[PDB]
């Protein structure tokens, strides 16, 4: 492989100060101006509204507008303005750093897959979580479909598996994808009504298609507040810390246009203004960065690495979502 961190150096490791274990979530189709944090005026987020330490970003762009092109670059060395989505599974990632610096990565996944990502890493590193197979949270609601949550089961069996090391799970959400909306909650989280049910969505009136929306995002937010709470049971033996941050964003039918994969040439503000949300212990050191910070999806690679005391040439004149 064509390597950008050969130079990578790990600092400090875990056998001389504490190990690390950090979850990323990497979210899907999650609009920032749907952030009550951001300033909507829904509280589409009160559980990570009544947790001490999480911080909100309310500038991000992300580099695209699909899964498919924003996941890889996510993860890249070369950052938006030089990314090449041809290449990008060939080319030496920040997982591939971490994990040859000896961090335990772990990819769980509720979407689809790692886009390339976890290519040339050990198969046993990568779980669908997709199906009733390992997701033990599926029978939950009327579609059956498998959430998010069920990512979390388990997951004290990894940290046992990987006892005293640094560790580095993603955790890959179906979050806010559509166009069914409708069916990515359970109904403890339908606090919004009407709602746009059914296939056809232009029989639906707006305000329920964001109801909808909306309602998926309360499910996202426990979802956050339980990966939290889940590292909080961790924080005496590891410094923890939680990355939360969307692929993209969505339409839902400014100017005509909806759902995302719009050519970043022509694609609204709605499609690239993304939330993000990061989350440590006190005990770690971290510290955020101020919440007005212009970032984007840039931003990753190198709290990644900072967060595991990774130093790389290349991005040493990057912003991070960290100090
Ligand atoms: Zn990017
Ligand atoms: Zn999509
Ligand atoms: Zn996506």
């Amino acid at each position: 492989t064509i390597y950008h961190a050969k130079d990578a150096v790990q600092a400090t490791k875990p056998d001389m100060r504490k190990p690390r274990l950090v979850v990323f979530v990497v979210g899907e189709t999650a609009r920032a101006d749907h952030v009550s944090f951001n300033g909507y005026e829904r509280d589409t987020f009160p559980q990570l509204a009544k947790i001490d330490g999480v911080t909100n970003f309310s500038n991000v762009t992300s580099c695209g507008t699909s899964t498919a092109y924003s996941v890889p670059c996510m993860f890249s060395y070369l950052g938006a303005d030089e990314y090449d989505v041809d290449t990008a599974k060939y080319q030496e990632n920040v997982l591939d750093t971490l994990d040859r610096l000896g961090v335990s990565i772990l990819w769980r996944d509720n979407n689809s897959d790692s886009k390339g990502v976890m290519d040339k890493l050990p198969k046993a590193q990568f779980a669908d979580y997709k199906s009733a197979t390992n997701n033990a949270i599926c029978n939950t609601n009327p579609y059956n479909e498998c959430r998010d949550v069920g990512m979390l089961v388990g997951l004290d069996d990894f940290v046992a598996a990987n006892n005293g090391k640094d560790m580095l799970i993603m955790l890959h959400q179906m979050g806010n994808h559509g166009p069914a909306y409708f069916k990515r909650y359970d109904e403890k989280f339908a606090k919004f009504t009407p709602v746009c049910e059914g296939n056809e969505l232009a029989k639906c009136e707006h305000q329920s298609l964001i109801n909808a929306y909306d309602n998926a995002l309360l499910a996202t937010d426990d979802f956050i507040a339980q990966s939290i709470q889940w590292l909080q049971t961790h924080s005496n033996a590891y410094d923890v810390s939680m990355l939360y941050v969307s692929d993209h964003g969505e339409s839902l039918g400014e100017n005509g246009v909806y759902l995302h994969g719009m050519p970043n040439a022509f694609a609204p503000k709605e499609q690239r203004s993304v939330p993000a949300f990061f989350w440590t212990d006190k005990q770690t050191g971290i510290t955020p960065m101020a919440t007005d910070t212009v970032l984007t999806h840039d931003a990753i690679t190198p709290t990644l690495l900072k967060l595991f005391d990774v130093t790389a040439d290349k991005v040493k004149d990057r912003t991070a979502f960290i100090r």
